[PDB]
């Protein structure tokens, strides 16, 4: 079935439901083993129920982009990547929303994808951002692929990769959950992938954090990769090092198959370096103007 229905943002849109007896489920077996899409009822069970609706006009925002979100990153991984659900044989996506009370995070567990509401003030529904939901999917696409450790620099790579994708599903800037944080202050986020610093996380690694919190600071240091990401896309001089820009088409490929071919669960910041020359090689060729800027965009990043 066709349902429609507002997201956190307040635009209508539609998406694949089932009409199971006397109502609609937020169930779509058209992509893969399915999209499913439940509420914790704003308790910490999960995946919690199903969501339902009477007549397939949805009133639940955070479930409409929990669903909607994740039916287009199956989209987007098997258009552009070739990849079918996250173990790239259809794997069953599960969403809960309304995951406990004004509770101010989102979360891959392993199995799915869990969202909070926010608590109005900082956050609002996690599901709003398709660059959250991509980023919370794209960690189960790392656990079948690279499988990268959550500490240190590994970890640092995970959240990366996971901002990467999120973000390029979305394209509307070099930004991440600026959909859902701080509804009271215009173009603010998260993270900034053109500019880490803004945010408090380093984007060069000179400034690497060392820390022991926050698993070694994966959601610092991503700042790091962020921002490598964003020169071999964009270009820029930063460091003194200028890195010719070669689009987010090919940088997103580049990172595509050096984070799901070459990278493994131990792999750091040099590991990653190479690996992004690599899969430019494979995809452009050794003296490529594409494999010259993967290197350079490094060496601006002080990754050697
Ligand atoms: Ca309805
Ligand atoms: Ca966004
Ligand atoms: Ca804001
Ligand atoms: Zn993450």
């Amino acid at each position: 079935a066709t349902g429609t229905g507002k997201g956190v943002l307040g635009d209508t849109k539609s998406f694949t439901t089932t009409a199971s007896g006397s109502s609609y489920q937020l169930k779509d077996t058209t992509r893969g083993n399915g999209v499913v899409t439940y509420t914790a009822s704003n308790r910490q069970s999960i995946p919690g129920t199903i969501l339902t609706d009477a007549d397939n006009v949805w009133n639940d925002p955070a479930g409409v982009d929990a669903h909607t979100y994740a039916a287009k990153t199956y989209d987007y991984y098997k258009a552009k990547f070739g990849r079918n659900s996250i173990d790239g044989r259809g794997l069953q996506l599960r969403s809960t929303v309304h995951y406990g009370s004004r509770y101010n995070n989102a979360f891959w567990n392993g199995s799915q994808m869990t969202y909070g509401d926010g608590d109005g003030s900082t956050f609002i529904a996690f599901s709003g951002d398709p660059d959250v939901v991509g980023h919370e999917l794209t960690h189960g696409v790392t656990e079948y692929t690279s499988n990268l450790e959550y500490y240190g620099e590994s970890g640092a790579l995970n959240e990366a990769f996971s901002d990467v994708i999120g973000n390029d599903i979305q394209r509307k800037n070099w930004l991440v959950g600026d959909d859902i944080y701080t509804p009271n202050i215009a173009g603010d986020a998260l993270r900034s992938m053109s500019n880490p610093t803004l945010y408090d996380q380093p984007d060069h690694y000179s400034n690497l954090y060392t820390g022991s919190s926050d698993n070694g600071g994966v959601h610092t240091n991503s700042g790091i990769i962020n921002k490598a990401y964003y020169l071999l896309a964009q270009g820029g001089t930063f460091h003194g090092v200028t890195v010719n820009g070669i689009g987010r088409d090919a940088a997103v490929q580049i990172y595509y198959s050096a984070f799901t071919n070459y990278l493994t669960s131990s792999s750091d910041f040099s590991n990653a370096r190479a690996a992004v020359i690599q899969a430019a090689k494979d995809q452009y060729g050794a003296n490529s103007a594409e494999a010259t800027a993967a290197a350079k965009s490094f060496d601006a990043v002080g990754v050697n």
